[PDB]
């Protein structure tokens, strides 16, 4: 019947998606962040698409996971993008790429080196993948209010953390002064903003680089989450 | 508690994994495929990540989403391989890149061009993405005995069919002879031998590279996915 | 005699350079933009570098030429960065990438596509070439104030105009969405970055993407160099 | 006279070449082979191409040198091509990448790396080079039942072994678990393919990876000889 | 018995290599450049290296032919130098980039495009494949002597002539200002060039850019053969 | 007025250049060189670029600087080609890659390494960076006839010796052989003779590979300018 106007991914529509958006690795997640929301709805469920959307502060936002991965994530910007999303910010997670960051505190990134081929299918990885300037502003404003600690700079996204050259990697990033690693945020950034919109990546560390410990780890890395999904959503209520 | 012993996306341990493994993309699709098994036990469930147990004709087989995407899919090749997989069997679907090919017609690929960037991220796109003899073998000899046509050959794997040179990719393929494309299959070929994996990949064939129609189509569609997972099912059995 | 301490191009030292600084392509563009400061100090001349300072709204500057190009830039910088730079603004010429952008409107590079050598030589050009973003917050606010139009984007800088290819290379980049063309920013902004510096740039459009008309272009252009060299001003006085 | 019809190197034409073809790279193994066969004829002979027709076992055969080198191999395959084949497989020699690896014991190429320009010249490196598996399984089947070891699996194919590097190319590819090292193979394969040929590779150990001894060797390579081409022609005359 | 002290594939060893070499594509060519000359001598014939000692006009020369192709001219190179070789000329076949070239009219590369997999082996393609320039004065200096058109210029080395891309190869090479095509040119002049080699490639123009006919293309060409020939000894014979 | 015929950057035209023409970095050198000339004329002046002509033993030559790097050197080839330039000899600077050559003495490039991104705008760093070999030849001749030490061989041309593995980069080049490094010689060897123009190189020693030790260090060193601009106009008052 009505499988004519959806998406064939996200399975939403022009008149559902709001033109702010924030997307996450993980559907689970998407519940998550509607709990800090009024007015929420189930838009659609498909795949590791889980789309949703919530009002916060008076702003109607959606949200959206992506699963893990820069062609998933693709798939969804292509996606909102013909649903008329102008602003997109990822809320991910990211293993540190230095000793001082610890578990729940947030990387914001700046920019990211393009090194996962998603972003590559687009243009030669000459083009920069970098955040709006715009929303960076606002992020910063925001989170120099509060205490959790938060650095903003230079991430890499990459296709696999799991070569046997992991650790090489990781100390050649480390030495650039490279902060934390994802495998989504340049896509984002690359192939976001040859559609026009605005970008940004907020991302919860959640390895380091070097049972009660688990138990405070968890609860810091939780508390980040939150963090990030709550600067997301007050960066995009003021637009 | 038990977090410690188990793989940190699929969330399984080394006892509960079979050497014999199917992957799909889709979760909602292993729910489909244990209907044809005994014996059915749920594993774990994380993120794109949907874990079962069942046997088939005598032989206890894993079955695994993987979500959409060659990150995802090597996520779980390598923490499969951790859990002592030996025989890893991807069951997907692609999109026709000859016009002979009907929906819910299968595709097998013999090789995969390595157009992902996950392959990539291991070892020069110059190492080559092929199936098992085995595996092939197996493979056709079963699909021999049924009436639902199958072409065996090259497929493409690749990070996105949403550039804007999708058509000109569709056109250049075509010619070289290439039967269909997804975004999987030669990640999983490369990693897979490069961890010492036999490796073989069935896909359904969702779109053609050209109400009442609508309904027909999906059961094509369906019966194409049954075919795949009852063709993958038959060859690990023997194994 | 005091030959030893100086660096060997731009010939000035620790204690003569600021951590503030700007940079142009046009050693004949000091003199101009000293115009606008006081207490100004000739303190080297050397090839293509030219070295002055001078005192704007309380605050020291340092104003370096860097002649034409990626490799001569980065000569500058990690000069300019052993003698203490911090805060690097070029302050540059462009071509527009767009029709509508006019003789003497500014072109603020957020971003820039890395297609010359010089950063090449130091990373792979997956890394991203950006502005900081505390410098464009100060740059977007100056402006704004004021009448000449202005473009926030990417530009692209390269290593040669003059290719049998230039046409395309230009149409190609046009409908990417670039604003205009360089030769030095992605340089600065990478070389730049990876040393720690801030670092921006602001181009002065001098090419339109397509007598009295030429001294009224003139003028234009002019006024826009003068602008962009205020704008610099305004910024690095703040810091 | 009639030097307008025949292809220009291997200089035979559509009407003497059979579909089923081996091709080796010494002309003086192209007699050696044809000592196995029936009715042996001399079709031709030209720099490094000697061409003959036999039959074994009923079927006709054509046996090809091609020199060393993939692109001297090239030139044989496509010219081949034009004369009808439909069935090529190579008999060659191979170094050793694995120690258990012994002198006179065969390597069948199941996939090969293309680190050879020949292939490159056509397509893109990340286009598989393997084995058809119809001639895999028949391969299999005929060395099962035979004493003489043989292994299955990757070889290289490159252009030089002769490099200051080799050392390390071997270590590194040893680790891959490459099995062993040509110049051919991963053209055939290529080139081959992308003509539809039906396309296989077995090689003749004759380097280690590591006066009587020099005799037994001689007589193992030259056993490991005799075994490869019989393997090719038990399998080509099944067809 | 002597197997120990010969090179593997040119079978000749330090004693029996001149100083100065002439290397050639073809065997049979090797018979007719000692028809050239006095005391000749078989050294060696194996697979398509066929190699003879002859004296013009008081020295020695070595003639070898190394079949067609960048790799196995590279073998030769390669085995050539540890014999002792110090200055290598090429003599050999080209196809006219051109068209005012005439069959049987000579190019002389000057400098050659590395678009053969052979000379990448060794270093990368940035590094330059050019002619001894002693040489390159000699054989200008025996040429203008003579009523047979030369052209000094660049050639083009590739892997292979038969892709479905040859047209536009050609006609992109023939705007660059390319004469002519081989396989080995670039080769040669490469890898001689990094093992301290002089070197040089005097080319005979065997295909035209654009029965009676037939016999006198085939005198030119062969007349072609004997000039080049001639201008490789009489140069040679010089140092 | 008179600014619609001349070139935008050299600032002269068609009836000004000479087609023979010396280009070096330096502006202050061209005033160095014209010491040695008769009937100078200061032509234009603008940016590095500093034009001048002269007359040496009859003939008129034109003197050009370029400032540093590869895109202002590349900018001064086109526009001198479309004033009529057919002969240019760059006269310039060089860091030794071998340790016994020392201050002061002169490296002739007979071929360049292409490290820069300048020549690579224009075409696959596979096509050959070489010099002239007419001019060569002449160069040879001059040289041969004074006792001052000088090299005929490759340098590399690069667009940064400040990376931090500008170390590596000396020992990798060191072994190959390589004489100097600048960064200029490549892109003139490369565009110049795809312009068709006829090229060199002569470089003067300025860093050793590796009061009073200082004062005949720069003698030396002025020294060997001075030679060299006198050999590059020997050698074009011949012509």
């Amino acid at each position: 019947f009505q499988s004519m106007s959806k998406q064939p991914h996200i399975c939403v529509d022009e008149n559902q998606v709001s033109p702010y958006v924030i997307v996450c690795g993980e559907p689970d997640r998407v519940n998550r962040i509607v709990e800090l929301m009024d007015n929420v709805e189930l838009l659609a469920e498909n795949r590791e698409y889980r789309v949703f959307n919530g009002v916060y502060k008076g702003t109607t936002i959606t949200i959206c996971s992506t699963g893990i991965g820069a062609p998933s994530m693709i798939i969804a910007v292509e996606e909102l993008k013909l649903c008329g999303a102008t602003h997109v910010i990822r809320v991910g997670s990211a293993g540190a790429m230095q000793d001082h960051i610890q578990l729940g505190e947030l990387i914001v990134a700046e920019g990211a080196v393009r090194d996962e081929g998603g972003s590559k299918a687009y243009i030669s990885s000459a083009y920069p993948a970098y955040a709006s300037f715009a929303l960076l502003k606002e992020i910063s404003h925001f989170l120099e209010n509060q205490s959790v600690k938060y650095y903003f700079g230079v991430v890499r996204s990459h296709d696999s953390f799991y070569t046997d050259e992991e650790d090489q990697l990781c100390q050649y990033w480390n030495k650039k002064g490279i902060l934390g690693a994802d495998m989504e945020t340049s896509a984002l950034f690359t192939v976001g903003r040859l559609r026009g919109l605005q970008v940004a990546s907020i991302l919860n560390n959640v390895v380091l680089y070097q049972v009660n410990q688990y138990v405070n780890d968890n609860k810091a890395m939780m508390n980040g989450e939150r963090l990030a999904a709550i600067t997301a959503l007050e960066t995009l209520c003021k637009q």
